Parts: structure tokens; C-alpha cells; sequence
């Protein structure tokens, strides 16, 4: 497996890495959240850019990224604009999405970007290449907030992300039953056992899916999301409790 | 679901109940373990009779049961002779197994007994009837310490235990792969959602299976074993850590 090492953190080995999302509506709230987050314990900071209400200005977006970087200079920083199509807070044009991501990449302020698989193949390849040209890793992503696809369809998507050059494929799906949670775990393990060429992140969302956020070490999810004070998706638990469970499982 | 209530403990609702096994060779060792276990927090005490030396004398076995009952008067007490055939510490004749179990039952000293499904149909039925006639619950059990049967075979076993009057069907199986852990979870969920009318206990043993000991509330296992200082089977984790995880999952 080609692991991803960012600021001395090895993604794809050991205990799943803990990601938390920063959500602030404006520059002052982003600053305050970045400061407050320093005392929480986690491995990677995701900035959920689609929660920022001045995405209209590239300057405002980059200044917010810089505020976060300056508060947490040694933390892996992941820039994520979640599109409305895939469960995010606001709709913007594909060109605006690509522009924000390219600006994040070439600014040097972030270590990683989230790129949605179904943005379009040509645009995805171009943006992956641009990320790599500037020493930025790509978490390539897919979300189903309505239901859980078959294990086979989930594996297909993850393999497509690999084929497009993703550093870390990621899929999040919504269970409609406890059975659907097992389907997600099954897909994760299939990736782990058979298509194991780089780290993958998976999760089944919502209350029923919580176990999938805890069991990454066993079935092969390289990272997991917790909540500092507000969750960025259904099913995230308090980050200290997440960490406690991951440690108990790792040492069992 | 019809629950099983013992000494104010409701098995089959809420958080999975914590069972610990007491293992001692003789009266003094059983006393020392019972005393040490006062510092631990758990829901049910299993006496693993097959770890006792003088199992030949019904009197010796009953005197030890009485010592444990009197050491822990308010704790649900489960009498378990695990046969060597099913992963226990020593062999026993079927007739002497019946004698010990009947004596335990009619002594008033125990709340529950473990009865192995594969003991034989006549002996199982007679012992279930005897248990019930004396207000003792039956944990009817099956263990494979080598491998994991198919989910279909496991579900059929659990349903057979229900049909034979088990108060709590129980199966423990050994994974040879991570896939086998998911098979056990699948069987558990199937049984709980489609066939069970009473609590069931399931586990995938060993390190690989530990998630099954943690995820009972989600997939349908009503109880789980932890270790105070020594495990009674591979994969049991420290009882306080078990409790921490169960609480986090329950409140998620
Ligand atoms: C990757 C994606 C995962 C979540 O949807 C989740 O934890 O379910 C949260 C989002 O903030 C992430 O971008
Ligand atoms: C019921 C059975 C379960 C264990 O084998 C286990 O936790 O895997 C432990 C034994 O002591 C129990 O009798």
C-alpha cells in the first residue's frame, strides 16, 4: 500500500486518523473556531469551506485558510468544499468550485484537498494533476446522503478514484437499516483485502452507522470523523469519545 | 422481544450486559477471586466450573457454588461447565454433567445455567424442563473454537435453541479471517431482526472478533464478556474498557 504521510502523520497505518471539521460562517468565526480547536485532540483538520458565507471572494477564502494555518501550523490541513449535490451547504458553479480548489492548492496553505469523484472526469484529472504538481494530496470523495449503494457499486467507485489518481479514496453513505451498515463494512474490507494499493476512508453515516466510525482499524478505513462541538455529518460523536474507543480497539 | 430479568438486571434491552468469568481451582482460590472481583464493575458473574479441580464430587461443586452465592448475594449468578468438546478446560461424562447441572438448579444457589445445545436432545430437554421448574434460566450455548460456520448454519442453531426452550440462545465462534467476523455479525442481526423473540448472545472470539464484543447494541447481542484480570476466552478485553465503549455506543 502506498501510504500518505503528511506533517509526520502516516495515513494508512496503525490507528485510524481522527479528522474534525471546522465550520465558521465568516472570518471572525473561523478565527475563533481555529483558536478553540487547538486544545482538542485530533490528527487532521478539515475546513468545511461550503459553510463559509463569503466564498464569493477568493481573497476571503484564502485569508480564512491562512488564519487556520497560522493557528495550527503543524496540523495536516484538508480543504473541503462539499458541493450541495453531495450534501453540502450551498450551490456554486463547477468553475467556481475548481477555482477555489486550485487557489487552495497553489497557495501552499493546505496539505490536502477534497475533490468529488463525480465532478467530471476531465476536470477531476486536471485538478489531481494540479494538486500533485504543487505537493498537495487529494482525498477523492463520494457521498450518498439518501441510501447505501451495493457493496459492489461502492467498491467500483473507490477503484475509479484510484484509477483517477486519488491519494486517498473516500466514500460516505447513508444507512436505511442496520444491514446497510454491514454492507459498508463489507465493501471496506473488500478494498482492504483485494484492492489495497492506497489508504481508503469509509463511513456509514447517522446513528445506525456509528459503529463504522469506530471499527476502521479492523475492516480497513484509514480515517474517521469526530465532532468538537457541532457535527459536520450525522453520526459523528464527541471527538474525545471517538479517540477513547479507537485506542481501546487498537490495544485490545 | 421478551426480556430476561434476574435480580433487577434486564437482559435484552438497553446496553448489553457485562459478564465476567470466575475461574479458581478450589475453595480458597474461588474466595480470593470473588474478593478481588469486588473492585470490578459488571452485571453477571459466570462461574466457570470446568476450571475447578474437584468436579467429581457434587458436594464439592455445590459447596463452591454456595461460597460464590454468599460472596456475591445480589449479583446474577450463571453456572457454566464448559465441556472440553466446546473449548473448556476438562472433560466430563454427559451423565455427570447432568448431575452437576441438576444439583446446581435444585439447590437454589444459581440464577442461570449454561446448557450446551449439542449435549444430546433428551438431556437438553430434560435439563431445560428441570431448570424452568425451579425458576432457573437457561443460557443454551454452542461454541466453535476452530472456525466460523456459515451464517445460515448459525441462525439455524440459534432458532433451534429457541425451539428447545432456551431463555437466552448463545453462540461463540472463532474467526479465521476478518470476513468471518462479518459473517457472525450478519447472523446475529438476522436472528435478532427476523426470528428472535428473546435475548440472544453472540460473539466472534479472538483479537479479530473483538468488535463483536463491542457492537451488541447495534447488531443484537444482549450480553458480552469482559476480563477482570484473566480472560476466560480469547478476545475479551479489560472490563472497564468494555464498559466505556458500551456507554459511548449507547449514548451516541
Ligand atoms: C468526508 C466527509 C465525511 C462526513 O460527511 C462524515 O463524517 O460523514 C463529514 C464531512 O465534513 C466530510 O467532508
Ligand atoms: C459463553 C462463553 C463465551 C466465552 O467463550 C467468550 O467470551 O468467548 C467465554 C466463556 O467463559 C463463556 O462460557
Amino acid at each position: 500500500m502506498k501510504t500518505v504521510t503528511v506533517k509526520n502523520l502516516i495515513i494508512g497505518e496503525g490507528m485510524p486518523k481522527i479528522i474534525v471539521s471546522l465550520m465558521g460562517r465568516d472570518i471572525n468565526s473561523v478565527k475563533a473556531e481555529a483558536l478553540a480547536y487547538r486544545e482538542a485532540t485530533f490528527d487532521i483538520l478539515e475546513w468545511r469551506v461550503d459553510h463559509f458565507m463569503d466564498i464569493a471572494s477568493t481573497q476571503s477564502v484564502l485569508t480564512a485558510a491562512r488564519v487556520i494555518r497560522d493557528a495550527m501550523p503543524d496540523i495536516p490541513l484538508l480543504f473541503t468544499f462539499r458541493s450541495a449535490k453531495e450534501g453540502g451547504e450551498q450551490t456554486i458553479t463547477t468553475q467556481h468550485y475548481l477555482t477555489l480548489n486550485r487557489a487552495a492548492i497553489d497557495s501552499g496553505l493546505v496539505d490536502m484537498i477534497d475533490l468529488e469523484l463525480f465532478t467530471g472526469d476531465a476536470d477531476v484529472k486536471a485538478t489531481v494533476d494540479y494538486a500533485h504538481a504543487h505537493n498537495v494530496y487529494v482525498v477523492m470523495s463520494n457521498h450518498d446522503f439518501h441510501q447505501t449503494p451495493s457493496a459492489e457499486e461502492m467498491v467500483l467507485r473507490l477503484r475509479k478514484m484510484q484509477a483517477l489518481g486519488a491519494d486517498i479514496p473516500k466514500i460516505a453513505v447513508m444507512p436505511q437499516s442496520k444491514h446497510d451498515v454491514l454492507t459498508l463494512l463489507t465493501a471496506t474490507l473488500e478494498m482492504q483485502q483485494h484492492y489495497a494499493d492506497r489508504p481508503v476512508i469509509t463511513m456509514s453515516m447517522a446513528k445506525e452507522g456509528v459503529i463504522s466510525r469506530l471499527a476502521g482499524e479492523v475492516f480497513g478505513s484509514a480515517a474517521t470523523f469526530g465532532a468538537v462541538k457541532q457535527a459536520s455529518a450525522p453520526g459523528q460523536i464527541a471527538v474525545n469519545d471517538l479517540r477513547s474507543v479507537l485506542m481501546i480497539l487498537h490495544n485490545a
